[PDB]
């Protein structure tokens, strides 16, 4: 029940209240909701405060812009300009950026205000968010339940109703998981299309890696779409898709890598055919689809070289950079598969994630963890299959709420389409969620 990104911007700019005022509401959102939660963990009400004023003086001068006195919060891992970026070090807890990220600086231009940043896990490896710096975030539909990660406190704020928009970060799902976990909207975008200046490891200055984006979280399609066209680098195309008749989906409930719950499977599958009923056309197989096994390997493979930063344990020699070429042909090869795919299909409909939120774990090794799949106990890490598609071959990938499992816990859905057609993601969800409520 409270108000969007752009219905606070509208009521800035109306007369209905100032910035000031929106401001001094997100702080006391925050400070009477976060205690259990603990997802705002770095705070600068000082100064937003008087940034809000001033988007006041800006108001009264005749200025508007999209985002006008809107309060919001960004990922920890962001940088911010006087304000910490840790990513969940220790070692790290007083590195203090110097300089807004890109994305920041861009927000803040549309007239957006930070009230603070939130809480991550350590090194943005995990799916929870929990370091020694600032504690753990719990989910605020259970707070015995993560909230994901690695932008996690990012979803569990925005789930809480703290505040409208945020912004996060994506390389083994952490946009997709949060926003699934928590109930709200997470955009995982096309592969370099938001620049990754300010999303930094501490004291580095360097360029964006492999398979990494950044994307915006809220929680409704609409927020997405502005935060988008405000932060990417070129405006990307416009959204093609006006209604699901005809629309041409594919519905994968199954991955040759990984299980999914009973709950999960029957929300995704229901959501397809809510879009069914208005019209759409969902095929359950193609024979263009990518192996999707061989997939998840080469995914894992760069993975691990992308955040060793091709440097290899003291024993074993490291990848050749004329390898590391092969492996960069061998995701091109890979990515004109989900082309020749996508010639046939407006969208994938799947599962983000196995499961819905799991007990919070103090194991740091994945290995050593387990995940409950329709009463069984079965592999943690296996569950980065679905996370797997979108990241490697660089698709944009929507995480929407589709419903709630058994225990109340948010069940979300995954959306992806061709690459740099973010916005046709953005809005299929947003008709997805318009089948759903008819």
């Amino acid at each position: 029940s409270e108000l969007s990104a752009i219905e606070t911007a509208a009521a800035i700019a109306g007369g209905s209240m100032t910035a000031l005022e929106a401001c001094d509401a997100a702080i006391a959102r925050i400070e009477q909701r976060d205690g259990p939660i603990n997802a705002v963990v770095v705070r600068d009400f000082d100064r937003a405060r008087e940034a809000a004023k001033a988007a006041d003086g800006e108001v009264a001068a005749g200025v508007s812009k999209p985002l006008l006195g809107v309060p919001m919060t960004i990922k920890e891992s962001i940088d911010i300009a006087g304000l910490p970026t840790s990513w969940g070090f220790a070692e790290h807890a007083d590195h203090i950026a110097t300089a807004d990220s890109v994305v920041v600086s861009r927000l803040k231009a549309a007239g957006a205000v930070f009230l603070g940043k939130t809480n991550i896990p350590v090194a943005l490896a995990d799916w929870q968010s929990s370091n020694p710096n600032y504690g753990r975030t719990n989910n605020p539909h259970d707070l015995t339940r993560s909230a994901g990660g690695s932008s996690g406190g990012a979803a569990a704020a925005l789930a809480a109703g703290m505040v409208p928009l945020e912004y996060g970060s994506d390389i083994g799902g952490s946009i997709r998981v949060p926003a699934h976990f928590c109930g709200v909207w997470g955009l995982k975008t096309t592969f370099d299309a938001v620049s990754l200046e300010g999303h930094y490891l501490p004291r580095t200055d360097g360029a964006r890696g492999e398979l990494g984006v950044v994307g915006p979280m809220a929680r409704n399609p609409q927020d997405l779409a502005l935060a988008l066209d405000l932060t990417s680098r070129i405006a990307l195309p416009i959204a093609r898709i006006d209604t699901l008749n005809g629309l041409r989906i594919l519905l994968l409930t199954h991955h040759p890598r990984a299980a999914a719950d009973s709950a999960v499977v029957a929300a995704v599958e229901k959501a397809a055919e809510s879009c069914a009923a208005q019209g759409a056309q969902v095929s359950t197989s193609n024979a263009d689809l990518p192996d999707l096994s061989k997939l998840v390997s080469d995914y894992t493979r760069m993975l691990l070289i992308v955040l060793a930063q091709g440097k290899a344990p003291e024993g074993t020699e490291p990848v050749s950079l004329n390898a590391w070429y092969g492996m960069l042909d061998d995701q091109a090869r890979t990515i004109r598969g989900f082309d020749r795919l996508f010639d046939s299909f407006d969208a994938i409909f799947c599962p983000v994630l196995g499961t819905s939120a799991f007990p919070h774990s103090d194991e740091a090794d994945w290995g050593k963890r387990t995940l409950t799949i329709d009463g069984a106990d079965t592999p943690f890490g296996s569950q980065l299959a679905w996370i797997s598609m979108a990241t490697y071959c660089g698709m944009p990938a929507l995480s929407m709420p589709v419903g709630t499992d058994a225990n109340g816990l948010p069940i979300g859905l995954q959306i992806i389409t061709r690459n740099w057609s973010d916005h046709d993601a953005v809005r299929i969800g947003a008709l997805v969620a318009d089948a759903l409520a008819a």
